[PDB]
């Protein structure tokens, strides 16, 4: 391992500040809270005097100077997720590593499935010359959405293991454009087969967010394209053999049918002419 140390600002303790004293609420975001949060005010006045504090899960005060700012709040703890770009605000995206370690052929070209992020950017933010300390009260967006689904394959006994790729969704999040991005790299999710079904769970970034920000003044005709992408669904069966037979499945028209005592999987119905099929391996 190899660490990266940082040091306070030198001229925030020289300098006068009015600090800030954020309070975040969680209350329908999720129960299961983040360890804490990292709060980033990029200046836009400024040539790069970025305030930057971790702070608990709850809020806390931070010594912000007075000036506008572009601000990123995201929770740091995660697994499958890393960060990018964290030098400015229009940079800061949210990825995942490329499936290593896999013992099947082409996982090496997949990327892991996103674990749970939550997010707040505001593109402009005035914090003015104060006596008093200034209270934000915020609340996160989970911007990563959950998808489940099964569907009916015949002679499940010939498959040893099923690798599950979908291609077509967000697996990046540009945390200050609050928009997902799609890097061509298939999110790999596991399989698990029944009998004659197949079950998976997997995750992607939400592909714009869904906060509303009452104040965001764009001088822009609005942005609308979600259709200029295909969402291709890909099951790579393993046979018994070591032998790989695919099957390739456009939800593009379905997706939002497979977002979600739980619920069983939504089915992901095939037309006869369709069905999938493992062919018994081939015999000397």
């Amino acid at each position: 391992g190899m660490l990266t140390g940082c040091s306070r600002r030198d001229i925030l303790d020289d300098y006068p500040v009015s600090g800030v004293d954020i309070k975040l609420d969680w209350d329908g975001v999720t129960d299961q809270l983040p360890e804490g949060v990292r709060v980033i005010f990029y200046p836009k006045n400024g040539d790069g005097r970025k305030v930057d504090k971790y702070l608990s899960v709850r809020g806390g005060e931070m010594k912000v100077p007075p000036g506008r700012y572009s601000v990123v709040v995201y929770n740091y703890n995660t697994e499958s997720i890393r960060i990018r770009g964290e030098e400015s605000y229009e940079t800061i995206e949210a990825y995942t590593g490329n499936c290593n370690g896999l013992g099947i052929e082409g996982t090496e070209k997949m990327v892991w499935s996103p674990d749970s992020l939550y997010v707040l950017n505001i593109d402009e933010l005035k914090i003015e010359k104060s006596e008093e300390v200034l209270r934000l009260d915020w609340k996160l967006e989970s911007v990563v959405k959950k998808y489940s689904f099964a569907v009916e394959a015949k002679g499940l006994e010939y498959v040893a293991t099923v690798v599950g790729s979908i291609d077509g969704l967000s697996d990046c999040y540009c945390i200050g454009k609050g928009r997902g991005v799609c890097s061509s790299q298939p999110i790999y999710f596991e399989v698990k087969k029944g009998d004659n079904k197949v079950t998976a769970f997997f995750t992607a970034f939400k592909q714009v967010k869904e906060m509303t920000m009452p104040t965001r003044m764009s001088t822009s005709e609005r942005e609308t394209s979600s259709e200029k992408g295909a969402i291709i669904l890909i099951l790579k069966f393993i046979k018994t053999d070591n032998t790989v037979q695919e099957a390739t499945i456009d939800v593009t028209e379905i997706i939002g049918t497979l977002e979600n005592k739980p619920t069983p999987p939504p089915e992901i119905e095939l037309p006869p002419d369709d069905k999938i099929e493992v062919d018994k391996p081939e015999t000397p």
